[PDB]
């Protein structure tokens, strides 16, 4: 179950069948201000040229940012969803792992912003994602 | 597979095994200025809350934009990779298909820029992605 | 007064003393779904290398997008403000004019999105800005 | 003026006459990895609603990031221009100063990337800008 925050008795999609569980993401640490996650590179994470697909780093970042926000706001009657993701790609990843670290930089009443760094096994900065997370009252 | 441009005799990773083949993306039209693709929504595309993951829209966008660039520049001795992807999420998608249309808006010597709209089965605009593609001389 | 929409008896800053009036922006057309604006290039719009400063195209886009939203939402008791601007720069402008055209692509209850194209005197696409406009109940 | 890097004997436009000189931007520190600048808020920086215009944060960011790149690459025969600017707006600024700190996060051969934070007099983070800078061989 990816070590995601446990905020509800039931979720619509079991984690392992999600896009996230399919490609094998796992959350390591999570606090209100910071969170980390990682994944092993396999072909399922790659595109046909053999590099990790840009959308894999975006998916990693948005799950980490979104769920770190859910962790806080769910018990407050709020829902949180990705509203925008700007990801830039500095160095490709061919194999090994991708490690993500999300740092909360603003927590507003309606929008939280996380900066997510994505590093290879050598610790080099391969991508960054700025995630903006919409926070809204839950619908009934 | 998935009807990508056939520009080389073999590829590092078989399409059906890539992230893109796993989630079921299929390219329909492709021209130097415009390309379309679509995918059937299934759990493998969703996150745990039962909506299509933002990363899925981003990966559909970047494949369509990048591969549409490859189809032109590969024979000219160039490589094309995603360098930035800014995606914004307007309406969630729970089920059906996601249909993408990529329109080329600038074709520089070093950077091509594509705007990709992602629509649900009702035609509603659920996400947009601005793809910047780096075009460089092949190393090998 | 830049032909901005007249929605209030008093504004805190006279338009001519604004950043916008300083560099000489003027709105030409405005509807709920589309709006246009232009400016003459002068040194005040340039940076020290003699090209139009990237922030000039961003300022043009955000005023056009924001105020086209104000035009609709003000009389509804709402305020509208720029929440994010992603601008990409395809060709520099040395002299002449910059013309902007803003197309509304999503109008949500809390967020409207405008795509803004910025063209030179030859009609070439020099920059694009994706403006996301936050819409909130006015404070008292 | 404004304490920019002095890398050439003359410049196309005198700084005091540029957009940047008109609004009063001043660079404080500059190193190959980090740079700071600030500006006093006056009407010339604001829009009509009395808040600092988003374009002002963007122009302060892009000048600091681009000029910090110029200071390194100019002597190597390169030019540096802003190619993308993604700025997000967290808290408005009504008066005081805006202080910017640019941190270099990637220095590629063709693209440098800078993250610029913009803070008010209380130290609060009011906007962030991700600057991508293109680095190319000079034409003349
Ligand atoms: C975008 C947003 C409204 C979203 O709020 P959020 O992320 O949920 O943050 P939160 O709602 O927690 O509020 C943070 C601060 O925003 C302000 N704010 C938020 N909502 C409101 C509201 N309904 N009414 C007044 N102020 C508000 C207020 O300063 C608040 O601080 P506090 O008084 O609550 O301590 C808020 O982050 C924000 O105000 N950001 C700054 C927006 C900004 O300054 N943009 C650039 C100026 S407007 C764009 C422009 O350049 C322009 C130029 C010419 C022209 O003619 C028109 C526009
Ligand atoms: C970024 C890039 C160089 C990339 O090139 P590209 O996407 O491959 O397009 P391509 O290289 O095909 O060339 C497009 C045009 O860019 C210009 N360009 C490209 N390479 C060069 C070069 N090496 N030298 C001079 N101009 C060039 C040239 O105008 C070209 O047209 P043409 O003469 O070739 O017909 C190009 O898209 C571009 O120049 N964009 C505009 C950049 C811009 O104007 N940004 C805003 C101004 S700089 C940032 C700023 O505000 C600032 C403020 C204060 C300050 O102190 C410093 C900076
Ligand atoms: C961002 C926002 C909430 C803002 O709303 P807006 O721009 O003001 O638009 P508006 O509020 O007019 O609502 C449009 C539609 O959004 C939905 N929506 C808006 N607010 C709500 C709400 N409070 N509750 C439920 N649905 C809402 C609803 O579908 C609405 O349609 P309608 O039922 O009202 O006709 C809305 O545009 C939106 O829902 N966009 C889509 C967000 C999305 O699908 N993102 C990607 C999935 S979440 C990110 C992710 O990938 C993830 C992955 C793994 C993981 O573990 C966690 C997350
Ligand atoms: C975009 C750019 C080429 C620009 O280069 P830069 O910012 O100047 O950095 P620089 O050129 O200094 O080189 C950085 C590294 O990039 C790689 N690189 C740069 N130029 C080249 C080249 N001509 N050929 C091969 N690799 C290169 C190389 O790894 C280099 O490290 P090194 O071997 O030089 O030490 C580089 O930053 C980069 O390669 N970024 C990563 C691009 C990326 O991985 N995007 C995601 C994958 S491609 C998009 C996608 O998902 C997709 C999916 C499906 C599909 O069918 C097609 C595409």
């Amino acid at each position: 179950g990816g070590n995601l925050p446990d905020v509800a008795s039931h979720y619509p999609v079991a984690y392992e069948q999600t896009l996230d569980g399919t490609v094998g993401f796992v959350i390591d640490e999570m606090t209100p201000e910071r969170a980390t996650a990682s994944v092993e590179v396999t072909d399922t994470l790659r595109q046909r040229w053999g590099l990790v697909a840009g959308g894999a780093y975006c998916a990693l970042a948005e799950m980490l940012a979104t769920e770190a926000t859910v962790a806080v706001v769910h018990e407050k009657g709020m829902m949180a969803v990705g509203q925008s993701n700007h990801t830039s790609f500095f160095r490709p990843v061919k194999e090994g792992h991708v490690r993500a670290e999300a740092v909360r930089i603003h927590a507003g009443s309606t929008t939280w912003f996380w900066d997510v760094s994505l590093r290879d096994d050598a610790g080099r900065l391969c991508a960054v994602s700025s995630m903006s997370i919409a926070v809204r009252p839950r619908r009934d």
